[PDB]
C-alpha cells in the first residue's frame, strides 16, 4: 500500500489540500505528501502503484486517477488538471508518462 512508501499523516494532509476541483499543484503536492526526500528507488515504488497496469508508463487515464494511488477515496483530477500535469510530466513527447520522467517531475520544487 501507499503507506508502505509514504506516512498516512502526510498523505492526508497531501491529499486534504486539493479536494477541489482544478486545485491540483504537483510541486506543492510531492513536497507534501513527502516523496520529494525519498531515494530514487521508493520514488520508483510510488511510480509503480500509479502505472495502474504495469505497462511502464502512466497514461493519461492512469494520471486522472493519480490522488487515489495516494489515498482510495481521492477523487479524480478533473480533465483540465490531467492535460496540465501530462504536459508537465511528460517531456519526451509520447503523450505519457515514465518511470524517468516521473522522478524529474518529482525532483521539481
Ligand atoms: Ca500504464
Ligand atoms: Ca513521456
Amino acid at each position: 500500500s501507499m503507506t508502505d512508501l509514504l506516512s498516512a499523516e502526510d498523505i492526508k494532509k497531501a491529499i486534504g489540500a486539493f479536494t477541489a476541483a482544478d486545485s491540483f499543484d504537483h510541486k506543492k503536492f510531492f513536497q507534501m505528501v513527502g516523496l520529494k526526500k525519498k531515494s530514487a528507488d521508493d520514488v520508483k515504488k510510488v511510480f509503480h502503484i500509479l502505472d495502474k497496469d504495469k505497462d511502464g508508463f502512466i497514461d493519461e487515464d492512469e494520471l486522472g486517477s493519480i490522488l487515489k494511488g495516494f489515498s482510495s477515496d481521492a477523487r479524480d483530477l478533473s480533465a483540465k488538471e490531467t492535460k496540465t500535469l501530462m504536459a508537465a510530466g511528460d517531456k519526451d513527447g509520447d503523450g505519457k508518462i515514465g518511470v524517468e520522467e516521473f522522478s524529474t517531475l518529482v525532483a521539481e520544487s
